[PDB]
């Protein structure tokens, strides 16, 4: 490879808002690549050391009837919500837990053809809703990435929706790195998922028509070499060479609640490290 080691330190926790406010709500996003594999790799012991609020996990690979059994000694996150695909199998899968029981949880984006494959939670709380995802890959040979455009549009129009009624928080693996600072190489991986200009164009229809922002670069607009993906071959994580394929997307009515978005890079556990939001709600 052309990469050698490129150093991310990840700032600080800042827990007060811009006008001052502490954090009042910690969500904690993240891509397990198999919850069991991940609790194997004591992934819990991470979220135990995190203490959120919320945990959002993506690829539990696992259905909601057969869960591992560790996930009853997670504290603090009593009220737990499982969506895994329709045909019962163990591959997607989302999951969302949770310190309070949600208002209303909702799965799926009300469109039968999306809806099949366990992608989706929609959280209702009092003052905003929260949306973890799991977006389908494009595939390899981007044999996938038609269908993975017509998804992009229907969850988009399905968040505007959301978002005309309650201010909206999306996070979980969106499966795009939206511009060339969000890759190690952005020049190798243009015609790869993840990278083709119909997967960044999709994100940028996402934060316009909802519309969003996304939080984290938001807060650290030319802040380069922040990923939340690595690929398990050829040495990749420990040369930093990722993609920041997971994000905190917020309503513009939340920035002033925006007090940091992290990315946990040296939690280990999955191919993906967790990240996390700190609100002032």
């Amino acid at each position: 490879a052309s990469e050698g080691p490129a150093l991310y330190e990840d700032p600080p926790d800042q827990k007060t808002s811009p006008s001052g406010k502490p954090a009042t709500l910690k969500i904690c996003s993240w891509n397990v690549d198999g919850l069991r594999a991940w609790i194997k790799k004591k992934g819990l012991d991470w979220v135990k050391e995190e203490a959120p609020d919320i945990l959002c996990l993506q690829e539990t690979k696992c259905s909601e009837n057969k869960l591992p059994a560790e996930l009853q000694e997670l504290p603090g996150l009593s009220h737990q919500y499982w969506s895994a695909p329709s045909d019962k199998e163990g591959y997607s899968g989302v999951g969302l837990l949770s310190r309070q029981a949600p208002l209303k949880v909702s799965y799926g984006i009300g469109d039968e053809e999306h809806d099949q494959e366990g992608r989706v939670i929609v959280a209702e709380f009092d003052s905003f809703v929260l949306v973890t995802a799991y977006v389908p890959n494009a595939g390899r040979g981007l044999v996938r990435l038609e269908y993975r455009q017509r998804w992009d549009e229907a969850f988009r129009k399905f968040l505007k929706g959301l978002a005309s009624r309650k201010p909206l928080v999306l996070c979980g693996d969106l499966n795009v790195a939206h511009e060339e600072i969000d890759l190690r190489n952005p020049k190798g991986n243009k015609k790869n998922a993840g990278f083709t200009p119909q997967e960044r164009q999709g994100f940028g229809e996402l934060l316009q028509a909802v519309p969003l922002a996304d939080s984290f670069r938001h807060l650290y607009p030319n802040t380069p070499y922040a990923y939340t993906f690595w690929t398990y071959m050829m040495n990749a994580r420990s040369k930093n060479v990722g993609w920041r394929l997971d994000y905190f997307l917020l309503s513009h009515s939340l920035l002033p609640a925006l007090c940091d978005s992290k990315i946990r890079s040296k939690a280990l556990g999955s191919d993906h490290c967790p990240i996390t939001l700190y609100l002032a709600l």
